[PDB]
């Protein structure tokens, strides 16, 4: 399982590689079915409701592309992952305009399979109004 | 110094009682002069630059009132304070129309006087556009 901050950061990179692929069939590899997610005022319980919300947002922002990087991750004695990095988005119809904001993810893992059971993402969404006006 | 999460929480509560007063002469009580601050796209180095950025931001939302709560604070072996809570904002002209968003603070302390030398605030500022109406 996850025992060091470098293992924690590698898992977070893997998690966002999956999320940013929008391959929804692979979300269950790293996210618990009972995932408790909070992203600002967006809040869901259950992996199905998480996927629905992402899908509802991909319909409102056609051509949306996202990527993530991280540079500083701590794994605490309580098992909490704090991972600071950046969130990037652009529209395929205008690939030159990229919006980037700092972001931090707070994660709790399932004690059996090591999937994310709690995921709280903090970032400022106001800059993304430069892409599309139908944000989460 | 800071040794328990309870002490970390109380310091963060004191820090935002100073920040939410907007008494810029008191900021230097809890913020180091070399403060490295990041709040979304806003990024400042030095306490004077931080005060100027907060001044500029408040000057365009006259009547702004802010407060902060917290429910989950961790103090790590590295001395990092992660504090999850909420950020509230309203206008003095309509004090019952409040916008509240979740917010997390990342803090690092000066080992000599205990003031904040690194403060990185993460929240969504988009909902606060509702205050302009």
């Amino acid at each position: 399982e996850i025992q060091t901050p470098d293992q924690a950061e590698a898992f977070v990179a893997k998690v966002f590689d999956v999320l940013d692929s929008y391959d929804y069939t692979r979300f269950g590899e790293v996210l618990s079915t009972d995932l408790k997610y909070e992203g600002g005022l967006q809040k869901t319980s259950g992996l199905d409701n998480f996927i629905n919300d992402i899908k509802a947002s991909t319909q409102r922002m056609p051509g949306l592309q996202t990527s993530h990087s991280r540079y500083r991750t701590e794994l605490t004695a309580e098992g909490t992952i704090y991972s600071e990095g950046h969130s990037n988005a652009s529209l395929e119809s205008n690939p030159g305009k990229v919006v980037t904001v700092p972001m931090i993810g707070v994660f709790k893992l399932d004690s059996e399979d090591g999937k994310i059971k709690e995921m709280r993402i903090y970032k400022d969404r106001l800059p993304f109004l430069a892409l599309h006006q139908a944000l989460p």
